RNA sequence: CCCCCCCCCCCCCC
């Protein structure tokens, strides 16, 4: 009885922590990088995508990716996809007759924006005083940082659908990018989300540049109200793909009383198990689904159906299960579960 | 369930902390130093604006911020704004004929501060008994401490609104000021705080810059009244952006009982996270939203509405909450709760 | 196989 024990999930994660192998992916590709030389000009292109309309947006992620360039550094974003994973070459942009030339970005697209960006600023200069604030220009120094933040906002909706993740982009943004789409009425945010989608899919290296993105802006000692709100929806992102750890945390915190059930007891193990595994990977365990890592998968609750039942069904008695379709194996332990979390819920009570 | 435990809040700031890659912005920018050696001279014009009545009051901040890198020499001030993550590059102060040609500000600014003044003077002089005691000239010493006392006390509201601050500036500064204000009676304290409201939303920097400058005054040997005042107001603005926090640790001392109700002992774990965060950053984690350092957020107690909803109406209870503009997620702790502080404040029991 | 919900932050007084 006492020396009957397993430790599987431990040593599938030494199996795939261990490899002296690396694999290269990506071999022969090539990726587009900015240097840091040209952030003033980023600037204005990152902003002259949002205060006009324009017929497509399809390279509006790998601007907002350009700044990202700009502000690390070329050679450090270089490292930044080579410790990626990613055999990918990147090449430098360069300045031209001035506008930008980035690779793989086509110049019709960028010179069609420029050209929209021009006409609107005509009309509305032309049409109105002679007076626009420093703030709803493109030249102004938060705008790549908006394109960033709608970025961020897809970027938390990564392991959803696509459809729903530009609903909660759109609904999100509506409420997060409110002074920007005051600012800056013309910016889609459909398009300009359904192109961060697009990117993040196609491009998984640059999912780490965001990351790292993400990490050093979060590291700065000072920034901008733009570069505050796009750490704040990082950070939003950071448990994405693994909701059932925290809702299991969640239905421990409510003291679930099926949570004592035969099979919960009987799989608590696995869980504890599941949960060891979280802190022995350590704080890079919630970026796992967001850069797709295939150690991802280990954090998985599914092979313990049971416990997943039971904190699917209280988390639907707290109400906070909304829309979520994971599956529930076991209804009968769901619908316990939450009836006793509704009937928690409802009565107020003082320890 | 003993091992059911995530420890999230931990792990978003390890990420933040631990980056090994440095922003860049504000690459192409630069900004305007006085040297020490300009001292006696940027305080005469410190004092210029104070007890002459100006047209335009749009660069007083700067002429404070002037002072600033007198008093810690340009090469200190320099290296303050290098790793405060803005790669501004210091432009020197000259002069010409003498007054100051600082870069930014322009030369017709400064004539006409200094012909405002040499006017007033001139006329309290003609007309009066020719009695100018030592301090009422633009000439003392203390000027500059005194435009940067108005400074403070819009620092000290810079996590609220533009409205909010410049009222709260007015307001106290007509009792904290007192002394200046007898001695300078036409100093604009409206006109002068927007001013520095202006300088602290552009630069950000300058943020940094005058928390330098706080901290190298507050730990000199010795100081005038004016540094004195001015060190008090700047130390008022350390919790700024936190007040839950201070609030929360109110509701804690105040022994509420609505803090034992079954969501708050739900939520009291991940709060005690959040504290334990707080101490984990230390001693320059108040003056996160002062920076706008985009780690600020990760303090934030949002993520707690009923824990957040009970300290609120603790704080309203005992009169504390004032006009604070905060959300009350959960209606009845905070009515239960407003109701159990007024009855603990009405009565009067002694141990 | 796995995943799937919702959600910027701040705001008083001294």
């Amino acid at each position: 009885l006492q020396g009957i024990h397993l430790s599987d999930l431990s040593y599938k994660h030494a199996i795939l922590k261990e490899s002296q192998y690396t694999i290269k992916r990506d071999v022969g590709t090539t990726t587009a990088v900015t240097p840091s030389s040209l952030q003033q000009e980023i600037t204005l292109l990152c902003g002259e995508i949002l205060y006009a309309k324009h017929a497509d947006y399809k390279y509006a992620a790998e601007i907002g990716i350009q700044y990202i360039s700009t502000a690390l550094g070329s050679e450090r974003v270089q490292q930044i996809l080579r410790n990626s994973g990613s055999e990918v070459q990147v090449v430098l942009t360069r300045t031209y007759s001035q506008m930008l030339d980035i690779h793989g970005v086509e110049k019709s697209w960028v010179e069609e924006i420029d050209k929209e960006a021009r006409k609107t600023m005509a009309t509305l200069l032309k049409e109105s005083s002679g007076n626009i604030p420093q703030n709803q220009r493109p030249s102004a120094p938060d705008t790549p940082i908006i394109l960033l933040c709608v970025g961020a906002l897809i970027f938390t909706k990564l392991a959803s659908t696509i459809e729903v993740g530009l609903e909660t982009t759109v609904r999100r943004a509506n409420r997060v990018l409110s002074d920007a789409l005051k600012r800056y009425p013309r910016m889609d945010i459909p398009k300009i989300a359904r192109s961060f989608y697009d990117l993040f899919e196609q491009k998984v290296y640059h999912r780490s540049l965001f990351i790292e993105y993400g990490k050093a802006l979060g590291s700065s000692s000072t920034g901008s109200k733009a570069e505050s709100l796009f750490v704040n929806i990082f950070m939003q992102a950071y448990g994405a793909g693994q909701t059932m750890l925290r809702w299991g945390v969640i239905a421990r915190s409510s003291n679930n009383i099926m949570l004592g059930h035969v099979s919960v007891q009987a799989e608590l193990k696995q869980v504890t198990e599941v949960y060891d595994l979280v802190r022995e990977m350590g704080p890079e365990s919630g970026l796992l689904h967001l850069r797709q890592s295939p150690k991802a998968g280990l954090l998985s609750l599914a092979n313990c159906p049971n416990f997943a039942s039971v904190v699917l069904g209280n988390a639907s008695g707290l109400g906070i299960i909304g829309m979520y379709r994971g599956r529930v194996p076991n209804t009968e332990l769901f619908s316990a579960a939450e009836s006793y979390a509704k009937s928690l819920k409802e009565s107020n009570k003082i320890n």
